[PDB]
């Protein structure tokens, strides 16, 4: 009963903590209400004046008169003038109020609390809040200069006042707000997909010797796949806009998700000292023990050059290695059925930036995977924008940046390698809207483009395309349309991704973006790229030493289909002190037999399942062969998939 | 003492929950204060401009000049213009603020908390909040066009801007607000009226063939009464107006409230898959066991046309699927001496829709008898106004819509049912000048209307009507009056909700609304409808085989008077393995008799009270009957009340 | 230890209650912030316009031009006009906002919480809040009419709009706010003074047969004294302005405060039915058992007549009498030394009103006295102002309303019975300020007034006077200045109260408000009235049956000073079955002796103390005499004060 009272008191202490959190949210909302009462009339007026003067700071007589009257209202020297609202906005931003509170402080406190589903860090969110307000004021001073010029009044030079206002606010942020926080983020969201276990996958993300890795990306709309970003770096941990890349990878769910068997994920914030940039991250999943490799070459921060010889390496992935180099302290996961919470979305920073540290922080208690990096972000922005230089600051990549299709983002009214094969297939910057060219094709239009020369045989490719109407999408080599999408009619530019294995001869594939059989079709942003197939670590089995025994044929995936009476055997050498993870998946019922010479080291029936037999320390006298003797009947088709006796 | 400490800790946990609820109300009020600080100056100005331009968007030189000056102020292109206030209203509504909060979100959070005495659902309340704001903006753009035209300025076409503003707000509602709610509904209040335990009230709530039942309603002012509605079901789970109707049942306190004996309440959440619409409910209270058999039919969501072939009947049998004691899944309400808190008011859904589920949700902790059905309203709207096609929306009613009196209130200028017998006894207003439509009689006044052909012998009818001044209500055939009220001179149009029993031969009873005196009279809203006499489950007592034995005769209420001495006798075969329950009250000191050929299976006298007898194994030797006798007093005519020998 | 845990949990439950109270205060402050955000810009502008147009709605050309320009701004038909601010003020008051909250509701919730040191009830405070806002709007419509007339514009008749606004707000108050509360208040504050115990005080507060008691008052600046209010009543529990009175009483601390001995204060809400008005309240303190008497004659509410024969009486004061008429259930107080928390301030309602009920709710746990009345206030205001008739509504009396000095509030530049005896003693409406005449007398001024004819011998009088400068205050009969105040110089009209026993001949006392010896003097509000001396209940001792025995003399207070060798004896009759509270206080050491004939029923020495010997049931054979034999020496002066052998 005293134990029951203790549990009830622990329940009360939890309720009091939830109450104390609710109070901290309420107190903050009260401080937001104070700053809104101070800043809202100025913010709303500045916004309206900035929006209504967009063309001039970027019917003729009517709008010019309607704007001239507004300009007279704006430049008027009243107590309630536009200059009054600009000054009060600056004062509330800095904290020159009745009680010394700043709008930047209450905003920073807000962002720190409501950072629930936020992609980036507290510094980057509070700084983005500062950027939108400084841009609003700068545009407001620009409209005020434009209004004075339009009326023919004298130039007051608001550059000095605007600079004093912007610098004082950046100084308030630097002194009282920024001694904030940390450079660690993760993947945006989680997803449940299925992978593999009898595989030995391995994935490297290495940047060019002049590049550093500038981000990641995982999409699963065609299939779960890792997209890898890297680019040449500019001074002060800045990045060159061109040379940025997105590196599509294999069935990344495989290396991510298990199949009803445990996983080994080591946990450590690999971090090298400053200036060191990780131009390569390997990943290695062998026997479901998924490791990786984070190593950083140095980078001279001042001159955009990454060092090409001063590598720093942490071969292991676990915090136990950070002190002992003994491979332990992973995170073990008992595999859930539907699929592990694989990362979904884009693994990058709001601004592409060299990361110096990275850590794996999977939380198997919820079967959820989480990462943690460490980047030079404070040391990249702290020198250029916070010192107000030529800002080379580029937002994060949401999706695809390029395409195998040239001019895929047709936006300047040009075809390029596209081919305007009709007078309804005219490039038409305003195909359906001048917001973007999206090649117009109505009732006979066709835009063609050779894409096959880049389509290479026995390789999967990704395709996406922003298409209005019912477009005639074609991946055709004039003989075999490796993929065609002429099915959907889209009034609202619906874009989706699929896959296809480039056939034996894709090297002739034209893209033929025609209209349709007949409809009104539009389309741009024809993102097509190559889907990498996942590679795997070695083994002891080989697709060549197999000895077919009649009515048995091997397939493209080394599949060795048992077409009936017969088998494949492979003389493999097994040794006394060595262990062997014999692992294989079958399509169609059958058996597998390791007859050394007379003894059955292994003989089991396989219907459709992942074999995982770990052949223990056993001396195979002479040579043993895994006689892949599937079912022995006419309609027997025992298609193995992964021939792996991979030795422990 | 440890048990006392546990109870004190449970009291602390309740106090902490009340504190956590208070914090959630406070946090919401703080978020309302933020949105008020943002939106109030625009809302107030839009409202004032909309109200002051009503005739123009629906003394002349003065009003025209004052409105022309107002129009010059409204159309003026300042920073503080009417267009500024419209744009800021749109931005605060969508969430384009300093911190990304929308007025629609804080309003939805408000309505979700203060839904205490709200008639309709969260969706319908938040959508009604959206409608009043969108209408306010649309009228504001309309006054702005009217002001430009009045001044003679160029037309700017604000239809495009208004549509963009309205659609963006409806999109915000559809995406970020609407993906919340439930569709339960219950009674608002409760009533205490001593019901029945002597009787077995079974009540059927069945819809017409083309109808489904579309609401409940509980009355106590005329009497404990069940009010009901039923109507055709249109396409899209909406309901046909003109096919609605009313049905009124008797003493439903006797159906729900027990009197001085406990009542069993089969909590039975009868629910059906989608497409099913309740075409029948039976409520079953035998031996105070309030079960209820319900039969819902299926219904084609589109094209209306409830299909009368796919029915389901889950009477009490949701626990039959899991437990032999299907007699479980109930509750126990103990009848205190004033009755039980039967519902009072209305168990219905905000807007008219088929209900699919129903359950019994009594609360004997407060005697709170609560009905609860499951409506299709969520569906009935998510497809209609969310798509903005027809929105055939009718909210739930409150009083009687159906009346035997034709032109029950008045249509207008025409009382074709009534008779304007006198010229001066005209209709007082005749068009919208005296509040609502209402008859009027003065110094001779009368209004005759034949409804005797619509009145049945010996049946209870509930009466409602609204009257002002000096009225003389009459319901007569110029020879006897069924209902009359010519008193209580009142202020303005007060409502009656009472009952009466229709006469023994009312085939000629017509209504004669006259004047109370030589003064002027007013009245309207004459509601007349039948009250279905409460009907009970049959038991082996039938009045015909009664043998009136000695100065006696069969009576009306199933009563069997005993004038002085004598009795009523009738043979009823009791069994030696079955239990019977003789439940009967008397008016006059009586003696009931359960005697065998020699011995007294029961030996009881009844003075003026009921009789609750649970007879154990009734050893039966053939001869079983009851001699419903009184005692040897000349004055007290023994008059039993309710024959019920119900065979357990 | 479990008991210690229970006490700790009770401490936690108290902390949670203090937290829940803090939340209710916070939630209310958040609702006040919402209404302030809605109503503040309108309230401030209405207030400024009302204050700046005061002389017109009550430097010629310059003020007229500045007000004409202001009037042009006020009457201007803009979106931000004065009419806009009036309409928005009305809408926020009624609750026609974005979310349906009314300023009247949040204000009522405020007043209900912050009613800590509030004199009147919740109804009267919330109604006073409604009055100040309705008056603000009415004055605002009035300034708007005045501004239109001043500019020469057409009359718009804002009476209709103003009436609609005022009536709609009074309707909101009547429906949603007023079904509020209760008619019970108490004394405003508490005070620690000292009284008496061996006294038998008794105080009646009876209104004239045409009057009802209209309030109370207790002041203690000269000495703690009760001031009693009563007046003839006007229809609907209204009061005639004249005939109001203030009835000064005795040393009310005496009847209020004990002297180190217990008190008996009975507790009951004496309440008679409606129309019954308490035209008399007796109070009786005998043997420290302080009782009273609250009896109510009827009052025909319609015609201002109190009934003069239909008395209703509750002779006792205790709730035990309200059911048994057995004198018990008092509140007993163990007397504190410094003094009981006697009522300080004015015991009345904010508006003078007939009280029908009254209760004593002393709280001796804090030694604090509290009262509780029940008045017809809702039924007096509910008919006149809430029906908008000629409001005869008079605020509560703070201090004195009249004076024995005629024209005491010299305000119309007239002396009256005052006498301007100098050309520096000129009445001078602007003596020092035209805000009030306050008779000016500089360096020779004198104002004289005969006040002695009303000053009656051997009676105490109260005096107060609002005086600037050093005034020559005189209560002089040209031979003996019974009191004179020529001492203080007051720049700021400092007024104070004192006392004086009118001498053997006060009937000639002139008031001679001269200046001074010489200074600048001012003065008005010469409140002078008669200080009643406290009377007492009877006893068995008598000041006449005393038998002096040489060197002994009686004084004015029946004091019987023992001037040395000698005594007073008084043959008193004591009986067997009777008890006698012999009680007496002495000045100077001495003794008292009750020699019956030979036996010492009582002989004790008395130095300076309250004798309280309760002579028990004792048969005095023949006659006994209390031989007041004080100290027997030359310098013996044993001045007894209260000769009371008052028989139990």
């Amino acid at each position: 009963q005293n134990h029951v009272l203790s549990l009830q008191i622990e329940f009360l202490s939890k309720q009091l903590q939830e109450i104390s959190d609710k109070l901290d949210i309420i107190n903050l909302n009260v401080l937001i209400n104070s700053t809104l009462t101070e800043i809202t009339p100025a913010y709303q007026r500045i916004k309206y004046v900035n929006e209504k003067f967009d063309e001039l700071t970027s019917e003729v007589i009517e709008n010019l008169n309607e704007l001239t009257e507004l300009a007279k209202s704006v430049t008027k020297n009243d107590m309630d003038s536009f200059e009054f609202y600009l000054q009060t906005f600056h004062d509330v931003m800095t904290g020159n109020n009745l009680f010394g509170r700043s709008a930047l402080k209450t905003a920073s406190e807000l962002i720190t609390k409501e950072n629930v589903t936020t992609r980036g860090s507290e510094i980057g969110k509070v700084y983005n809040f500062l950027i939108v307000l400084t841009s609003l004021q700068a545009k407001a001073f620009l409209t005020l200069t434009a209004c004075r010029k339009l009326l023919g009044l004298t130039d007051i030079d608001y550059t000095q006042i605007m600079n004093h206002h912007i610098d004082g606010q950046k100084r308030e942020f630097r002194i009282n707000i920024l001694p904030t926080l940390s450079n660690n983020f993760s993947n945006p969201s989680y997803s449940k997909n299925r992978g593999s276990d009898i595989d030995d996958p391995i994935v490297v993300l290495e940047a060019a010797p002049g590049y550093a890795l500038i981000g990641f990306e995982i999409l699963n709309d065609p299939l779960p796949i890792l997209k890898g970003y890297q680019a040449r770096l500019k001074p002060n941990y800045q990045v060159d806009r061109e040379s940025m890349s997105e590196t599509i990878y294999g069935d990344i769910h495989k290396l991510f998700c298990p199949k009803q068997l445990e996983q080994k994920y080591y946990i450590k914030d690999i971090e090298f000292p400053e200036g060191y940039v990780i131009t390569k991250i390997v990943f290695e999943k062998r026997l479901n023990q998924l490791g990786y490799e984070v190593t950083a070459n140095f980078y001279d921060p001042s001159t955009g050059s990454i060092d090409l010889n001063k590598v720093k390496v942490e071969s292991w992935k676990e915090k136990s290695c950070e002190e002992d180099s003994c491979e332990d302290e992973y995170s073990i996961i008992k595999a859930e059925t539907d699929g592990i919470y694989m990362p979904l979305g884009v693994v990058s920073e709001t601004f592409l930036t060299p990361i110096y540290g990275f850590g794996l922080t999977v939380d198997e208690k919820n079967q959820k995977i989480t990462l943690t990096g460490k980047s030079y972000l404070r040391e990249s922005l702290l020198e250029t924008d916070l010192l107000n230089n030529e800002t080379y600051l580029i937002a994060s990549p949401d999706g695809y940046i390029s395409s195998i299709v040239e001019n895929w983002n047709i936006t300047s009214d040009n075809t390029g390698s596209w081919r305007a094969n009709n007078n309804n297939a005219f490039v038409d910057k305003a195909d359906t809207i001048k917001g973007s060219s999206s090649l117009y094709t109505h009732k006979d239009g066709e835009f063609s483009q050779f894409i096959g020369n880049k389509l290479k045989p026995k390789t999967n490719y990704v395709i996406q395309y922003v298409i209005k109407g019912r477009p005639a999408i074609y991946l055709k080599n004039n003989k075999d349309t490796l993929f065609e999408d002429t099915k959907n009619n889209f009034s609202d530019f619906q874009t989706v991704t699929k896959k296809f294995n480039s056939g034996v001869n894709p090297s002739e594939i034209y893209f033929l973006f025609k209209n349709q059989s007949e409809y009104e079709a539009w389309g741009n942003n024809f993102i097509i790229l190559e889907i990498k197939s996942l590679e795997f670590l070695p083994q002891m089995l080989k697709p060549e030493d197999w000895i077919p025994s009649g009515n048995v044929q091997m397939k493209d995936g080394g599949r060795l289909e048992i077409l009936g009476d017969g088998y494949f055997k492979q003389f493999i050498k097994l040794e006394n002190d060595s262990t062997y993870h014999l692992r294989l998946s079958v399509k169609g019922t059958g058996r597998v037999s390791i007859i050394d010479e007379s003894k059955y080291l292994l003989f089991v029936n396989v219907k459709d399942e992942d074999l995982t037999r770990v052949i223990k320390n056993t001396s195979s006298k002479g040579e043993c062969f895994i006689a892949l003797e599937g079912t022995y009947v006419e309609n027997s088709s025992t298609i193995f998939s992964n021939v792996s006796i991979v030795k422990e």
